[PDB]
């Protein structure tokens, strides 16, 4: 069933040297044959960290691009750029691009649709704000971030959700395993309803926010929560420790 | 005098092989002693480019980067990552930001601080739309977008300013060498003005916006256009007759 998969944001973090430590560390830690890891580092690097990785399981991903393979764009990242340099995924609509960057549903939804289009796999962020929770609208907020994508992309095949608590995200308090499992399974029921029964339970939903080596293990018997979108904890030696987290 | 100064962006275009293709020839081209070269491929493209130049006159440049060298900011770029794969320059302010993603006047200047800071250059881009240029708004704009930059950067030592013409960008208005040097010497005089009339004489100022290998001969002798942001001839063969253009 559903391959646990854990992804890297390292977000604006990194050296070609601090780099060059956590990939060799993710080729000769001992990680299980049954997971899937996708680093994603920022784009200067994107290259470089592909011809690093020497494990299967290990893919990389880029952090954001265009909905645009090429043009007067200047400044943007593109998918098929990505491709070209080895890399197999993108992060779409991560939070912080929702809010610094003002990248709104339908951009997301957009740009989904043209990555996959190229041959991109995309780790799709959705997710609600601490004043939202408060007032009951997580699954509401969640639910329009996807309808939003949903008017443009009718096959998740190769497409992974991140539900990501804004709240919860680099703050070192995550949402806790009980709550994460019953809105994945909320999440999961909803889309069950839109893409079918069958793409519902084959579907990757990672919980992502202050995920760590530490509490990674907590969710373990969560049957909703399929594996995680780490941010700080993957620029450091316990990364291995979530990605070995159901050994 | 002031060095000639040719500038290349490469916007959303590239491949390794396009790379390979445009570093190789400028490596074994002859040019003149003394001109700068900057040369601005997508970010999934700085370190490969730097690794293949072989020529003194040519560096490496970014299309964009963040005003925080570090943090929770998926998705974009850093001076600090720019300066650790040796690039040493920064196109800050490009039109197609100032537009596309909504950066103000002030996030430019921010930028621009932020960079200098780190000790990275930066191509500095300013210019009006036709809407402007129409209501008589053409200086009234340029200095509105540098007077921004003045709050918080007046040490221009490490800049060079771009004169865009967005209003000649497919509208049916063509930017003339003479219409070029007179707001050339006009965005001088400002800036003298500002810092003094040493450093508005040091000042490299560049005309882009539909520059080639045939139209370049005509600005020679234009005294107050000190180079080029080139675009879509950055690309191809005849990016070098533009280098050696003031021959």
């Amino acid at each position: 069933a559903r391959t646990f998969f854990v992804g890297g944001n390292f977000k604006l973090n990194g050296s070609k040297q601090s780099i060059k430590e956590i990939v060799e560390r993710l080729n000769t830690a001992s990680i299980p044959e049954n997971v899937e890891v996708v680093i994603c580092p920022p784009a200067t690097y994107l290259d470089y960290s592909v011809s690093l990785v020497k494990k299967p399981q290990v893919t990389v991903g880029a952090q954001n691009a265009y909905l645009k393979a090429s043009g007067a764009f200047t400044g943007e990242n593109s998918v098929d750029q990505i491709k070209d340099v080895g890399a197999k995924y993108v992060i779409l609509g991560h939070s912080e691009r929702r809010s610094y960057f003002h990248e709104d549903d339908k951009f997301i939804a957009d740009k989904t649709k043209f990555a996959l289009g190229q041959g991109v796999g995309v780790i799709l962020c959705i997710g609600e704000t601490l004043e939202e929770k408060k007032a009951g609208k997580t699954l509401d907020v969640v639910e329009r971030q996807l309808n939003a994508v949903l008017e443009e992309v009718k096959d998740f095949t190769n497409v992974v959700v991140a539900y990501e608590p804004v709240w919860a995200i680099g703050t070192g308090l995550a949402a806790t395993p009980e709550d994460a499992q019953d809105i994945h399974a909320s999440i999961r029921k909803f889309l069950a309803s839109k893409l079918g029964d069958k793409a519902a339970s084959e579907l990757r939903i990672l919980y992502g926010g202050s995920a760590n080596g530490s509490n990674a293990v907590t969710f373990k018997d969560k049957a909703d929560v399929d594996g995680f979108l780490v941010g700080g904890a993957s620029l450091k030696p316990e990364f291995v420790d979530i990605i070995n987290s159901r050994n």
